């Protein structure tokens, strides 16, 4: 079966969440709590609620137990809070990043180079470059610049096979998505037969474009982390590539599958939304529901198909950078069926052999809509909200105070736009 | 008297169009661009938002090489068939006033500043060499540098004191419900103590994880449009140095002491937030004759605005909440209120030495917000203006279809949960 | 002032309103309820649930006749789980909302709520005038909803002193007048008797009222109560008088009469800007407690009666007390009287005077801007429930989950203005 | 092949157009047509302070006076002509306002095959009804008429035998209606109700009103009345030679299919949004509304949970579909206005499939999504306050629509 699905593996993140009136002498009361439990001002945060203006939120990250487990009960009787722990005991939520910056937690957390029947397995320069890219992951924090790197002349080449032979099929079997972006990053990155472009450049490209950033990592996440940090537009990428050997082949994801299947759709506005409202679905969601996300993931972002017109093309990145399937999948072979979530969500599939069968989406605006009401299945006690001006979440229980105020933004500026 | 300063070698040229792939749009540009020695790194070709089969262009000129520069518009227009406005920031003939396209383009102009016998302080070598280090932090500041810290001397910390231990006693009563709201998170995660004074950048760091407003050292006081341009980004010119010690009451500039104790604060509201953000939107390619209109709303608003709060009236202007004697005199029955209305406050007369004889009262943030708004329609602009934080750019709207776009997202908006 | 309390009747009407679910079979177990009692079905309506398929509406329009067999009833639904109800009566005050019309139809109820029976009044002297008023009374007293307003040969008499009003006034429309005045008034000329020389009848100018704004004219005897006057505004309704002003003196008039009516406020109800402003003043008053009644009053009087507006660098009148009376439409265009800006927190409460001119006037930005302000106020009167009006039904909607509807108001005007702007 | 889309035949011609009050216009525009010819009427534009509104009401009759001015409406200083044919570059007319109904609302016995024709009295008794329809106009209450002993017979076989259906077969909302119709309509097997006291009581409910007729009208003329709310509705009945058949609708098709379904809101927005978006519809497009009413409003099935039931009063007034369509026979697809839209079906028989619609509001959307699909040079929305259609087709209109909605965004929040 070999599903994409992977776990997540653990001392436990423990984190808090609650807002408060300021009624009575609120940050007082609370701060004292965490002083006399021994936790210093340094692990928790009081900024303005923009719900009420009356209120503060509280953020609590934290290895000290006895000095918890204390604070959640003079807190929730004498006064709502959820509880986000990454070992997800009952009555917890499962935790997930609120800010960017907690994004560096568990971006550490791959399994696992090592594997017998790699390609480049019998050989001791390959398996020792990974370690290389896999130290620039590790030691990479938000913020910083990504560490480039100066390729080897024996990999380039590899890059070149796999540029040239795809480059021919984007015109006719990629999205016009893809081939709209794409002279773009021919002009203002890297993207040439005989260059490797840096994923710094690449990164700072996104930003400009839907603010999108690129993210070092070593392997591969669990399926909670990868979709969580979606949320926030972040894209974790793998900076090596396959070995020269067999340049066709990769049981795992390089920056060949990354730059050239994944970086141009994230580009893409709409494409960056649909794609977002997936790892907005994830956070402090089920076990159970992570694997039906990631079967979605699945079949829409890396071996998805939408519907132009008359005719259909592909958008997912696993088809985009596969030389084969991109053309067994936009034949008459495979068998081809309408989005429609809740078929998806639970429908096998393997990783080894092309697909049997596809999904064709109507649109990446008809898309991120279905995640939606797929998202508000999933039970979670909030709903969840990304401030891209903060660069926080905001949980959310009376979210429909926010949402209307979006709408009284974009009306007022159909008015104002009024050239005749 | 007035807050208006006009807006005055490299005089920055810029051009903003957007283009169709219908046979070959990027190529066919980017050699016309090549062919009048114009190197790529000054083009950038983005895609245009709302719009899938567009490209939306960026350019990072200066007034040198416009004889190269002005036939190329007119291949753009004619030979094209698409629509093309001219920034050039110096009156040219039928342009539009230069504004930045992103936050970081606000360093182009960060140092465009304008030393005076009757200042407090005078010209001593002590304290005009103390302002003159503070003025190279600013002047060498760039956009993604942290903000340097500085180690300030006793004696300025002693005129901090004298500023913050008397104004701190009046915010509890005059002080809008904001306001006071706010103060202790400062207190506690900024150092706001009467014996200590915090770091722009440990500020700047707070606004941001408050409601994205961040901080920027300036030497002095910039032209009302490019301070006022700064604040579509959410961004606020900051100030470093501090009010000479001879005469703690009293200062003829903006410091430190004003920026902290008067603007800060609402700026970590986020419904302040917007509501000074839609006037630096608004400022953004506006004539010189609306520009001196916002400046004067800013000045009724911002540094010199009164709030209603249930029965009674409070202040949330920073002219008020830095000055002792203002913040007490605004509250008395002696000025003059009137409710708030921009087509009479745009065009009212106003001193900057002594208090203000009349004061504007706002209902609310969100209401000031949209009287902005509506007269943001009024400025004659050739296009509209919204900001995206994702990318930290602006979004001109000239074009009728991309409105219909915008409208595409607000139908599916409308989420209906009713329960 | 123009102030008039409200006066119930000995059948003070009381009515109660309440929703249940059909889980339980509400129909036969609510229905039957009444049955038990001596009450008629006639007098009792059942009407589904919008957006909740699963509720019926309850309405019933009774009055003290029956009381022993009502307080019981209210008990049982009330307390019982299932039922919220809400008790409207004229006069209790206890636990009950001041009583309003649910139904267009049910203002004809309150509509011979009258107090010429002034010694002062003009034409005192006369047994002419004296008896020609009460004719036009029984026209009132005897007028419903559906009939259609009885048209009337005005005396020459009668003519002359409307062509003297008119005449005089009309020479100051164009330049006293705000723009939607003037906008209206020729279509009134051609589609209407609004000349020199010539009367019109109600019943032409309620139906062009009806063809523009929806609004309609009622006749009415003499003054009413505040409330019931005001209350007829929630259904674009106009209570009018039929008779004219004493021909002794043309130029002046202690009482509301067609002058004032046909060229003071007519005019304005044609334009749907302040068709809306003057519904929210009544959707206002619906349920409303006597002091914010007065309140209502107030802000009434100093926008519709003598309110002013801002047309440009330049201000108008639009007030029916101005727009009807030759020496106050001078006199608030002037630099005499005080001028302030409209706040109804301000206004409410403001003090002002009927005999004399008005010492200062109270200038609104546009009608939509002191539509909304009306929508502020209202919030800050204390009711149980709010109020929508539906022209479909012509009926009042109370609103406690008036969230649910306002989205479909929006929902809908937002996907016409992608139909027409799919260019 | 039968159809249900009947064509339109003649002819009224209506001009549409507004101006601005700055200039004189309505002196200019009053006299140029009374210096080429009076039935006219000027109305204030209800989205632009400063524009009045014209109405025209004139027949085909004295063409040349006509022919000239629009010319000098359109050359000189919009214009929107209708035209009960098609002439070229015209929309085709559509009432403007309810009493413009009564037109073209006798523009439809002697039929071999009919049930009742080998019978003088039922043949007879039929043209009573006609007359009575031939001679309503608007605003009239419906004339009530006493039904034969004969007749209700034939009433009572088709409710007992169908009544017994609808609480498992007919929808959550057929049987939330129907009860308060048994009492305050008197809906009972041996009685008939008349057409004004259930008028007025769809009116009480969603604003709908019922208006008689003698046959059957254009595709175009039947739904141009749901715009207006308004349900055109046959008083006579089948003859009672076969109670359980009928080649034509009737009131038993009209008070059981139809009526209880109208009584609903969400229901009648959706209906109306048909007729709104039939409203200078080409031919075209007419039968393709005609295609979707069929398999919505008159055989339409909707999901009510993990189950589904019917809401098409073609079923609720059948016995025999009302049990075929739920028999798993048939075979049932998603509606889909590009799949429905074009579908075939016949009238005579059952039908082979339906379309299964999420709901009453999912419904109504997709007609408005559809509705911009209809090429015309406007779009249309309805006044109930004036019962007039307000045409948009100036930009001007629109950016006044958009105040009114950032200005309906009431947040109170509590
Ligand atoms: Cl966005
Ligand atoms: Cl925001
Ligand atoms: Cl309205
Ligand atoms: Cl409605
Ligand atoms: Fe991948
Ligand atoms: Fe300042
Ligand atoms: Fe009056
Ligand atoms: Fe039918």
């Amino acid at each position: 079966q070999e599903t994409s699905y992977i776990e997540d593996n653990s001392n436990g993140a423990i984190s808090l969440i609650f807002s408060l009136k300021e009624e009575v002498g609120a940050l007082a009361k609370v701060l004292r709590l965490f002083e006399e439990n021994d936790v210093n001002l340094t692990h928790i945060e009081s900024r303005p609620s923009r719900l009420k203006k009356d209120e503060y939120e509280f953020f609590t990250h934290l290895r000290s137990l006895p000095a918890l487990t204390n604070i959640i009960k003079i807190l929730r009787h004498d006064i709502t809070v959820h509880e986000l722990s990454r070992d997800k005991k009952k009555d917890t939520v499962p935790w997930f990043p609120r800010t960017i910056q907690e994004l560096d937690r568990f971006a550490n957390q791959i399994l696992s180079e090592l594997d017998a029947d790699h390609p480049g397995f019998k050989d001791p320069v390959y398996r020792a470059r990974r370690k290389q890219f896999a130290d620039i992951a590790y030691n990479y924090r938000h913020g910083q610049p990504i560490p480039r790197v100066e390729y080897m002349e024996e990999e380039k080449k590899t890059w070149g096979t796999v540029f040239k032979t795809l480059k021919s099929l984007y015109k006719t079997h990629a999205c016009y998505e893809y081939n709209h972006i794409f002279p773009l990053l021919e002009k203002y990155c890297g993207f040439h037969e005989d260059n490797i472009p840096q994923l710094e450049d690449v990164s700072q490209f996104l930003q400009t474009c839907t603010g999108f950033r690129l993210r070092p990592v070593a392997g591969l996440l669990s399926s909670r982390d990868f979709l969580g940090g979606l949320a926030f537009r972040v894209f974790h990428c793998t900076q090596y590539i396959r070995h020269g050997s067999k340049p066709m082949y990769t049981p795992e994801p390089d920056i060949c599958h990354e730059l050239l299947g994944h970086v141009p759709l994230f580009s893409d506005r709409s494409f960056a939304q649909f794609s977002q409202e997936i790892g907005l679905a994830s956070l402090g969601a089920p076990d159970e529901y992570i694997e039906k996300l990631a079967t979605i993931y699945w079949f829409t972002v890396e071996f998805g198909l939408c519907k132009q017109g008359d005719s259909i093309k592909a958008y997912g990145a696993g088809l985009l950078s596969s030389f084969g399937e991109l053309q067994y999948c936009l034949s008459e072979k495979p068998k081809l069926l309408p989005l429609e979530l809740e078929k998806t969500a639970i429908q096998n599939y393997t990783v080894t052999e092309f697909q049997p069968l596809y999904y064709v989406a109507e649109s990446f605006n008809d898309a991120k809509e279905k995640v939606r009401n797929f998202a508000a299945t999933i039970p979670r006690p909030f709903s969840v909200r990304y401030d891209p001006y903060t660069q926080r979440i905001e949980v959310l229980d009376n979210t429909q105070q926010l949402k209307i105020l979006a709408d009284s933004i974009n009306s007022e500026i159909g008015i104002l736009c009024s050239a005749l």
